[PDB]
């Protein structure tokens, strides 16, 4: 209809309640589920989808093996019926590639797959189904971007990449699209070191990314855009609740302007909703591997640098697997606030669970309540052994 | 368009026809069909679709070993078009929870699912496929409804949920919802001692629901509801032809307001369509287990403590496996009356067919016609053998 | 939108070209497509469909077991799109029971089921894909219908069952109905002695049903009805081209008001196209079992004993499986005349393959063209052997 | 709407970025893909979809023994979403037929398939998924056409038809189709000697198609059809890059109105976008086998006698097999001209790989960029061992 703006404010965020888990690696154990990783959720006017960068084979197909690998030329961003699993036959391809970022601005969807070799891949920008544009690699080392969905305010959806190292300085760019073609792109600014993986929401005409520091903070970068000015600043969150993986023991203060130091060269996709005291941190649980998952209410995050937890909710229990997590909201429901919704990447296989050849993951996903609600754990559900 | 409005009475029921059957069992002995429980059947303005809890695993799958257990983080309500399996690939799911109910309002539909440890169980409610209210446990013992369909009248739709203990006293509740919002809540009240999974229907402004007293009761509470004043009674079934399971034999004298005694913490999800002398009672054959299953026409059962059956139906042979049972109408047929419709759960597998390790089901319903059709049994119709 | 009137007469048929084929048996060695037999073609205004009556299992599934029997539980009218084969994941079930018919008014469509043991059997007709009406069996001894389109004109669609013997005389009454509801009923009348399985088509306000006389006649009833007055007449084909199976061989003078004698109590569903010199007749090429299949052009075959072939085209070698045919036409399709068409259902395993224990078809079906085109054979194309 | 009009010119090609890839073969080894051949892409005003002509059987089916072969009675021509497999549940039958084309004439979509035996077969015009018209063989020897899609301009859509011997002069006929009716046919004319399976496109008006000289040239026929006056002409590529295959080695000079001499009755499908300057040439790498793929920028290739190329592309390494190659383009998207695409059809099994008894392949598709963007190369990527 028209272009979708960003009006509201997020809804107080008291609790989460169960939005979808579509228990892929389960029911895959005996169905025709393709293999996939980098999951994310997106929502259209009328649907919300779940999306994945498939491996183009099935879990139990004999190609399953060696899906640990990252980029091939047989990746293609999927997406298909919310809690559904992404099998061969509910699956939609938006675009082939191994990387990538969607988002609907109110009148159909943008999405964006990058492929190629590491030293010469290119993305071409998708709207309305049809390819619109095309960017090639500006630091020839492994073009990528977000992993899960961008956000659109009158029409311009902004998008962040990067190219270049992923253990010392690269070139991150902030893309601002209108219908597939760029309006403008700006390089980097602010105090972040390094951006990797960047997951956002819009609330009040602000589009806020929380990314990942690769190279050495455990504490996460953060990018808020102005999709009107078509501009934006970066830090990282000041708190000392450090949320990366791996990454050290939390400290009493944290850094609001350089990485937190201590583990260099690693991390996971990740997200946070900062809204002064309705502010909430996801992070693993464990701080030396992708287990466990956790929600930590940890008021003015960003800006107070000594703000510890002041309430909290486990997704996933430490002695389960989880692996990405990334922001997505309904920006077409009822309402008069935006309800914060996020997904968690359920890995099983490789490289923790190296008695089978694959990797693969499930999606369990939560959105905010108002009201404050008991807890459940929401494992992957699988049983490696079957597979074997 | 607009809100339905429950303005017709019943159709006389002068016998039942067959409407739909899906041989889920059967044709998942060799195809890629969920494991489910918990069925029911659900109308739309334009088209009528099959519910139940699946049990996130297909039933070849080696993940059906263990489906027996009714709450796990692995279910979920799902819906499919009438009468096909409940597939991997036609499987729309609703909701993720392990106990549920669902309706259409005339402009769109309220689906409800429940999740949680049986200590921290909530509840949400989903309207046009948007999670819209979330209901925290308040007795803190598992907190369930229906498993059925509830009914709406001008927006209005009330729901039944009980938390609490399910072999004692507990907290039932009738909310009113209209748009997936709470517009108001009751604590149960009348004779019936214990509700448990209601099934209902609606007919000249009036809902009546049928349920279980797990507790004491063989004879079945009933819970009449008025969704326009938001008011309700409750009884049970006066007439002695007791139709919960496992039960006592037939008496010649029933009970108004108090359970029939006989039988302790037990019983099965039931329903009947209490209308004068057009009244109908489903119930299992077998006085001690989910075996076989026929319809009796007692004319008023609801008021007359003496009432026996007048005329019959045999659904279900006493030598094959019954299940749960509830109603369902279709409120946007054509016509001057609405036609009582009703499924009933064929359950395969444990804890009776203990041969194989999972449980699961599959499907038949019926609808009334005022012809006086001759009858033939329905059964789920799988051999065990062939799972081995 | 209105319904539709048999305003044209038939296209000249001068030969025939494929329409559609769903090679099931071939692609069903390794893929879910569910046994099915008694098929047929229809269209609605906007897409042409097959239809079958399922037998609630896949080929490869163990319950394929014994389904060369006819009338189970497990049955129920299905279709799915044109040429696609009959998989448990795209086939829609219209109804359940063992024997059907249905068509399109224009509006929508009425889809006819009959199900029940065979002395209780009841037929419930559907419209607009809602249960409308039910007829209790009146000679208790299985209740059937066509296995093949009606032809509706104006809103009237009439239909023709029987109840009673196959062997000897029997109840065939013609139903007249009009939004599945019944506008009148007659008896049979004319001179067809005995009435199954009806094959209909219809062009200028006059439809024409080819049927089977299984009791004695080796030629063909013929029952032609106004769905105007709503009366019809019966006689046979008067050709001495003989069209049921197993038959006698062909003599020189045929028989226009009596069977022609033979071969008692068995037939095959067939049909013809019944227009003076544009007449043509479908039938098996062996006299003995239901083994290839071909159309010949008898010009005033319906009314001329000494009618013999002018032109002809093979539509399965005589070292082919075939089995049931039957008439439809798309009545919506542009142009000035409709378009004969066909299927040959193409039946695969019991009895005549007795190594496998099921017995299914798939289907081949034609229309004509005006040109005189090339002919090839059409067989069904599954190895048996495979499936050992 | 109204019938789409050629009035873009072609965007600049300065490269080739991925538009689809369904990894069929790779997926098939372990779930319900349909085997093929003979593929494309076309597009519908609103969806662009992959074409094939399918097999009648799985991959894994047993009946995939024998697929080398080209013409049976279990051909199909299908369709399916762009880049997912053609599977058993997701492929849509346009016609019966082992040759095919088709085309959306902005209105509603053209399909054309040819059955029969050599010396018998038969093309019958599908328009809006109804028969309209059929043209019989008339050279009775192998009537087949372009296996890519056609163009259509105002309602025009020629399409070229080739019968008789593909080793010496043969009859090919330009048949312009309105509506699926023939408004003319023509006889070839100009300088090519021998037509086989026409790669077209359109832009301003004018509709050009790339073929095979299968008798003797390696240098590729082009016939150039003007829509409106329908008339055409016929010549070769002048250029002496041969794209044929197998082919001699290119020589400094090409032949612009006779077949390039070194092999005789061979090819493959093949195409290329003659554009002046903007002139790009798709062929295998190999000379001798249909192996790799690469695109050649070749300024006024069709016209120049000793064009050679000044820019390149590879689209798949010589080491891996390739196979069919046609043009399309997305005449709805948005823009002010058409942007350029191709298809490469990776085959895989017989004749190459002989240790699997079946033939199939997979695609990959490729559109222009008016950026100079880095290249990958796009595998097939199925392991045949594992099918073994
Ligand atoms: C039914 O449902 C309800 C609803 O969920 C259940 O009630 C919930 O219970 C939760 C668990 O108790 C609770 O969550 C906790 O909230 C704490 C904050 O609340 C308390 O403090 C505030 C502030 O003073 C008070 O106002 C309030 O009243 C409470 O006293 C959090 O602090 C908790 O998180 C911390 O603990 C968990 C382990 O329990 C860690 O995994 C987590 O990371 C937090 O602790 C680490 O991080 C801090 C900050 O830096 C460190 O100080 C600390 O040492 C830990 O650090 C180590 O661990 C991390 C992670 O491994 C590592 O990185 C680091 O290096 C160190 O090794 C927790 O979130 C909910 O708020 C509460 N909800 C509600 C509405 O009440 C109820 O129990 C359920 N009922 C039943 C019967 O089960
Ligand atoms: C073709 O189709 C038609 C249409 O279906 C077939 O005709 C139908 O036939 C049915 C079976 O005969 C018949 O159903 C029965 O109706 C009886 C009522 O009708 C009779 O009584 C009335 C009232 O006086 C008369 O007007 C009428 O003319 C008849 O005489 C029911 O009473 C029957 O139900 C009872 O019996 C069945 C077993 O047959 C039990 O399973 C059932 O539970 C009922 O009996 C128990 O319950 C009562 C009540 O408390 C007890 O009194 C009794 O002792 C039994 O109790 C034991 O069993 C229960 C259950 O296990 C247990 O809980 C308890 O503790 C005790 O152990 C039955 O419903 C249809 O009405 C009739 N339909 C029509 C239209 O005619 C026709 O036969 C078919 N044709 C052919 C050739 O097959
Ligand atoms: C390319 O394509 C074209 C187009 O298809 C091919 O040309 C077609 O060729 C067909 C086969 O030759 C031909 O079909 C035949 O037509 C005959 C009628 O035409 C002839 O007679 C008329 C009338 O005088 C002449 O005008 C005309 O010019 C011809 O001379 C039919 O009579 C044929 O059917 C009979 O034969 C077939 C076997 O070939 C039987 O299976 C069939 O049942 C018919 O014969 C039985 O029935 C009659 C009637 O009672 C009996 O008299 C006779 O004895 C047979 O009876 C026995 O068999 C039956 C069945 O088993 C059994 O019930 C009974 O008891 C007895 O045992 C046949 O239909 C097409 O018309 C023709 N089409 C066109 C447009 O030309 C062309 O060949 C192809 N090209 C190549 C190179 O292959
Ligand atoms: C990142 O991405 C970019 C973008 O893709 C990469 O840059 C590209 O690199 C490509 C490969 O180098 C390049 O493609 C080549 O372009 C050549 C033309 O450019 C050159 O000449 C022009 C004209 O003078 C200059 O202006 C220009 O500056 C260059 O100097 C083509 O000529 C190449 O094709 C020929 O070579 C390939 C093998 O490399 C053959 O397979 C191909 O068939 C061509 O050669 C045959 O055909 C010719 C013509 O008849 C014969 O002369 C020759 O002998 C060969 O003939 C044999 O082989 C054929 C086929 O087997 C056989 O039939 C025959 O009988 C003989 O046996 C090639 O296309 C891109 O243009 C370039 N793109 C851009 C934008 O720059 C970059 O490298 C990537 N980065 C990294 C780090 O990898
Ligand atoms: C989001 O904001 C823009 C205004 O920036 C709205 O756009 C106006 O919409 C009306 C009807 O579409 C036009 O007549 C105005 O010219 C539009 N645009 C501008 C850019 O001035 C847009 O409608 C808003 N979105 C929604 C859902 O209300
Ligand atoms: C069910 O009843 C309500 C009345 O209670 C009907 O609502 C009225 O509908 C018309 C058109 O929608 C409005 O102009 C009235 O204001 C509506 N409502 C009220 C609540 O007064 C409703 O239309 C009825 N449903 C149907 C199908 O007729
Ligand atoms: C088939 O015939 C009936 C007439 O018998 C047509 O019905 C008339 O349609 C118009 C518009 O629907 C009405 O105003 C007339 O009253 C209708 N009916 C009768 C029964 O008189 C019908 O429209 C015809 N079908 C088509 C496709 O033209
Ligand atoms: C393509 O060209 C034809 C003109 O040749 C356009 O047709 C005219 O369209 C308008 C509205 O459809 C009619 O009133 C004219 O009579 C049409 N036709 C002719 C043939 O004169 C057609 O609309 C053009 N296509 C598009 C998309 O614009
Ligand atoms: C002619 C109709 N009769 C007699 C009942 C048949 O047995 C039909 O025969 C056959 C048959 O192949 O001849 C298949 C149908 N499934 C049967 N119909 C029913 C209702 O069972
Ligand atoms: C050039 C067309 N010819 C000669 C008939 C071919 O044999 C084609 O070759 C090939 C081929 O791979 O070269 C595949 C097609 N399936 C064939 N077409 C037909 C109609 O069989
Ligand atoms: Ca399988
Ligand atoms: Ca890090
Ligand atoms: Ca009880
Ligand atoms: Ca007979
Ligand atoms: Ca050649």
């Amino acid at each position: 209809r028209d272009f979708n703006n960003l009006t509201k404010g997020l809804c107080t965020i008291n609790s989460w309640h169960i939005y979808g888990k579509d228990n892929a690696v389960r029911i895959g154990e005996d169905s025709d589920v393709l293999v996939t990783r980098e999951p994310y959720v997106s929502c259209d006017p009328d649907e919300c989808r779940f999306y994945a960068l498939s491996q183009g084979t099935t879990i139990r197909g004999k190609h399953s093996n060696g899906t640990i690998h990252d980029r091939s030329q047989y990746r293609a961003l999927i997406s298909w019926p919310l809690s559904s699993p992404p099998t061969v036959y509910n699956s939609r391809v938006e675009c082939i590639g191994w990387s990538s970022t969607s988002c609907h601005d109110g009148k159909t969807r943008m999405s964006i797959c990058i492929s190629g070799p590491n030293n010469n891949a290119s993305a071409v920008i998708w709207y309305n189904r049809r390819p619109v544009t095309e960017i090639n690699t500006w630091a020839r080392n492994i073009l990528r971007t977000q992993e899960s969905e961008c956000v659109c305010h009158n029409g311009v959806c902004p998008v962040v990449f990067t190219d270049g190292s992923a253990t010392g300085p690269a070139e991150t760019r902030i893309y601002y699209f209108k219908e597939g073609k760029i309006l403008k792109w700006e390089p980097l600014a602010g105090t972040a070191k390094h951006i990797e993986e960047c997951s956002c929401y819009g609330e009040r005409a602000e589009i806020t990314c929380t990314c990942r520091d690769n190279w050495q903070g455990s504490n996460r970068p953060v990018i808020r855009i102005d999709p009107v000015a078509m501009t934006h600043t970066s830090q990282y969150i000041c708190s000392p609740v450090l949320t990366d993986n791996p990454r050290p023991n939390d400290p009493t203060v944290g850094k609001c302007n350089d990485p937190y130091p201590g583990n260099n060269n690693n991390g996971v996709k990740g997200f946070s909703y900062l809204d002064g005291v309705n502010t909430w941190l996801g992070r693993t649980i464990s701080i030396a591997s992708r287990s466990g998952y956790e929600m930590l209410k940890v008021p003015n995050a960003l800006t107070d640098d000594k703000s510890k937890p002041t309430q909290g909710q486990t997704i996933v229990l430490n002695t389960d697997w989880s692996g990405y997590s990334g922001s997505f909201m309904d920006y077409w429901a009822e309402g008069e606030c935006y309800r914060a919704c996020f997904y968690v990447e359920l890995i099983r296989g490789r490289p923790k669970e190296d008695k089978v050849w694959w990797t693969s993951n499930s999606i369990v996903s939560m959105c905010s309540s108002t009201e404050f609600l008991g807890q459940w754990d929401w494992p992957d559900g699988a049983k490696i052994e079957y597979f074997l």
